[PDB]
């Protein structure tokens, strides 16, 4: 088995194409060095075709981190909510991981070591690639290391 | 299935026990803020990374030494002789691209270690001993280290 380390730098409102597809068994962590609590925020996993198969938005004022997919050029699918963003980001001191792990039918999201959900997945497919949309609640650059091959 | 993630900050001389161990599947990403790979006066000490077995084994050591400039990978068990070395040479071409920062991801495939060290696979090394990881630790020969005085470690575990 030979897996694989990537490791990507991401402007705010801008995009990559990996280098190696996210699928079954794979990992995406994404890195900020910097924590704004004091505005609204997405990071994104893509399909080939433009579809967002997990989009992650924070909300602060909302007070709310929402979690949804969507066809490309076709309407938003249902929402998954959890409130209270700064309660998720407890312990952190001015840095923050956010992990996605791929398990076939759902993905895992996890904020430094806390489980935060374990949305089902509305759309299936590989990832292949990444954006950051937003004054940020993240730092100007996030850093995503991918981990693939595992499976 | 549900994954984890656990963080670890592992000062120079220290170690850390494991809240999961790391077993086939799993993986460790040690993370340091420099890379001190100067060769005169202030040159760093011979410097280790060690995943440990619950009886205390060298299940994988890693050694960065400088001025003989090697990686040597080993393992041993405790209180007994060192096994049989494998060896890269030539430490600083392992770490170009790094600009002052490097990472060390260690995959454990049940009968191999992948070692990557940045982007780069540095080598695939047939496990000597076998067994789960349930330590890390950080050695600088009490003098100085290649790698930032803190190093984290963060573990990825419950994959397979
Ligand atoms: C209670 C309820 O159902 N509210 C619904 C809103 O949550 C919903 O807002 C949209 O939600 C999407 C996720 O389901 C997504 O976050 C939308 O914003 C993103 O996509 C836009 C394109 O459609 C655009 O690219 C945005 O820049 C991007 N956001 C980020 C941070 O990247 C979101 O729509 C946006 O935000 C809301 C808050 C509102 O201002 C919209 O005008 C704006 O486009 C809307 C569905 O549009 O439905 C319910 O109101
Ligand atoms: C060419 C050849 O075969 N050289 C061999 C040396 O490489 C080998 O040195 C030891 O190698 C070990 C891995 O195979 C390991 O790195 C030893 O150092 C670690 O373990 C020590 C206890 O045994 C001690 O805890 C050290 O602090 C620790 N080092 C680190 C950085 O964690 C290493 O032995 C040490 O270093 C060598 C260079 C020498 O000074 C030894 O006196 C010293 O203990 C030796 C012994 O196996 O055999 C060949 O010479």
């Amino acid at each position: 088995t030979t897996s694989a380390v990537n490791i990507y730098n991401i402007s705010a409102g801008a995009s990559v194409d990996l280098a190696a597809p996210v699928t079954t068994g794979d990992i995406v962590t994404f890195f900020s060095s910097a924590l704004n609590l004091s505005n609204n925020t997405a990071l994104n996993l893509l399909s080939e075709n433009g579809a967002y198969l997990l989009h992650i938005a924070f909300r602060l004022q909302e007070n709310v981190i929402v979690f949804n997919s969507r066809q490309p050029n076709a309407p938003w699918l249902v929402e998954q909510r959890v409130s209270n963003v700064a309660n998720q980001f407890i312990g952190s001191g001015g840095k923050a991981m956010v992990t996605v792990f791929d398990h076939g039918d759902k993905y895992q999201v996890v904020i430094n070591e806390k489980t935060v959900i374990q949305y089902t997945k509305q759309i299936s497919g590989t990832t292949s690639s990444l954006s950051y949309n937003s004054t940020s609640i993240f730092s100007t650059v996030v850093e995503a290391v991918t981990y693939t091959g595992l499976a």
